């Protein structure tokens, strides 16, 4: 396994799925029965969302959307009025890379600031996200798909599941991946929930660094079958995303 240091962290690149990450994401309309109110409070971005917005300022791309996409959100989704309709414009945007900053701490500009809420809104429209004071989505098979159809990136942008390799062929995919500068969009299930992440780097001893979507919090170096942060998990046992995972590699511009 070669090593090769985090690439998010080396182009200082740091988001999460709260403010100003969510400024343009729907605004929450109901209190769900039995829950507290998040009621006029925007919505978190998802993870799935994240990690590939994440993803694409590593590589500043594209420069012009390519294609609108929309979606109508659940009817069990208690946050929301329904029907509810959602639309991104993405054929018309040009994002302005400089803009949409490595990371924030607060001190950015509105235009800064709407320029990640922006980007953001769209990748979690384009792969469905179900929004809430938390917002989840399918993940890898809509990322691969929004990341071609929508935002213009290679053919080479797939889908890989950790069921249809051995360990080696599976770590061997990442790694060669990592070897040409592509971080590697990644999710899995189990006792702490789900989550979608980015693996961004390898130690040399089988671990591979983890950028987990939350700011900073939790990242650094774990084996891909011990995807375990200890952010998660109340009262103090185990748990991680170790099942039914999969990844989206190939990640790069046409
Ligand atoms: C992850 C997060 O914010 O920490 C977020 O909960 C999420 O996306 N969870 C996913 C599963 C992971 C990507 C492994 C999830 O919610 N899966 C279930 C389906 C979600 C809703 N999608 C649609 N189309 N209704």
């Amino acid at each position: 396994q070669p090593v090769v240091k985090s690439l998010l962290n080396s182009k200082g690149i740091h988001y999460n799925q709260g403010n100003p990450y969510n400024l343009l994401t729907p605004v929450i309309e109901k209190v769900k029965p039995g829950e507290q109110s998040f009621v006029g409070q925007h919505a978190a971005t998802g993870c799935v969302a994240t990690a590939t917005a994440q993803i694409m300022k590593y590589h500043n791309y594209p420069n012009k959307g390519l294609k609108d996409y929309t979606y109508t959100l659940s009817s069990n989704n208690p946050y929301f009025n329904h029907p509810k309709n959602l639309f991104a414009a993405i054929s018309t945007r040009q994002y302005n890379w400089n803009n949409i900053l490595p990371t924030y701490s607060g001190r950015e500009s509105n235009v800064q600031k709407m320029a990640i809420s922006e980007l953001m809104a769209d990748v979690g429209i384009s792969v469905d996200m179900d929004y809430g004071p938390s917002s989840g989505s399918a993940g890898s098979s809509r990322v691969q798909r929004a990341l071609k159809e929508n935002f213009g990136y290679n053919q080479s942008v797939h889908q890989i599941n950790r069921s249809d390799f051995s360990k080696q062929d599976w770590e061997a995919q990442i790694d060669k991946e990592l070897s040409q500068n592509q971080p590697v969009y990644y999710q899995g299930v189990g006792k702490v929930g789900g989550h979608a992440f980015v693996i961004d780097g390898a130690d040399g001893r089988n671990f591979y660094h983890v950028n987990w979507g939350w700011g900073g919090v939790s990242d650094g170096f774990f084996r891909l079958d011990a995807l375990n942060p200890s952010a998660l998990g109340t009262g103090g046992g185990a748990g991680g995303f170790n099942g039914y995972q999969s990844a989206v590699v190939g990640i790069k511009p046409l």
